[PDB]
């Protein structure tokens, strides 16, 4: 549209407000609706890839690029005992959202299994 | 050494056995000794990176690069209906190995929170 059709698509063409952390050329991290840790934040691509399977050798860079400003952003907002990256895909998985996205949570004790 | 000296890198130079399902000059992939789904395997990364609160802006390709793989074997194991892709770093996030890892779990409903 640029952006894609799910509600990703409209808070990266700002056309619904988000709490935006940051945003580069590549992507925009900002924070969780529905916090389940203290901070809880994605960060999501501004390409538009469905879902995980979905995406392509190419899109190996941009799919790292979301960690390391994953890592960056946790770092700046004090995560600094740690925190846990996760990633959802498909009905399994737990995806609501058709559009490739990174969670960031911390701030508490993160349990084991991870759901 | 190289590998890193973690179990992580006796694992990568063959020097004590796991059930490896995919390696290439990157990563290698292997079954987890402790499943928390009936399909749990770890993608890791042959270069040793500690944390991945301490991986460099160049370590941007390989770090996706272990999604990518992630997502190939998933599928090669039979995910159809979905997987969760989790990276702990630090206490909170109950990173217990000091080499970076990616889990990949599936073959049965994940839950929300993730932990
Ligand atoms: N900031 C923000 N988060 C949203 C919105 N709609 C959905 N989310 C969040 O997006 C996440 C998508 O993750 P999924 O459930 O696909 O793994 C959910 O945690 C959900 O709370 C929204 O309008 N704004
Ligand atoms: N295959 C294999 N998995 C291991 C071994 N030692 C530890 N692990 C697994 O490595 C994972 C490390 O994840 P962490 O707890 O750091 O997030 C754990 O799930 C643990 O069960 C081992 O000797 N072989």
């Amino acid at each position: 549209r640029p952006g894609g059709d799910t509600i990703f698509g409209k808070i990266i063409r700002k056309e619904i407000p988000a709490k935006i952390i940051f945003e580069d050329d590549q992507c925009l991290a900002f924070h969780d609706i529905s916090p389940q840790a203290p901070t809880h934040f994605l960060v999501i691509p501004k390409k538009h890839i469905s879902q995980i399977s979905a995406a392509e050798d190419a899109d190996e860079s941009l799919l790292g690029h979301l960690m390391i400003v994953g890592k960056k952003c946790a770092a700046d907002l004090g995560l600094k005992k740690g925190y846990r990256m996760v990633v959802n895909e498909g009905s399994d998985g737990g995806q609501s959202v058709y559009h490739v996205h990174l969670h960031v949570l911390g701030g508490r004790q993160m349990n084991w299994p991870p759901g």
